């Protein structure tokens, strides 16, 4: 959920009012490395 | 689950007793596509 500075006179500034106002308010973010998976091709070629 | 049409007198299509008398409780049913997930082949061996 999107949120905007308090008036932050002085450390109100993570403080922060709803951003409703501009954005939506379920509003989806992944964070880190993205999630995949791994394999090997070549050495599976010559395998099989 | 699942389940049958009822006595039909009048708008009774999902109006339903239960058929599961003749069926299972919690049958495994999928919905939509299957599960995905894509890789690239001829550039990452290119690559390679």
């Amino acid at each position: 959920q999107a949120v905007k500075t308090t008036a932050a006179n002085g450390d109100q500034g993570n403080t922060t009012w709803q951003k409703d106002s501009t954005f939506a308010e379920r509003n989806e973010i992944g964070v880190g490395n993205n999630f995949a998976m791994e394999i090997n091709l070549n050495a599976n070629l010559w395998r099989n």
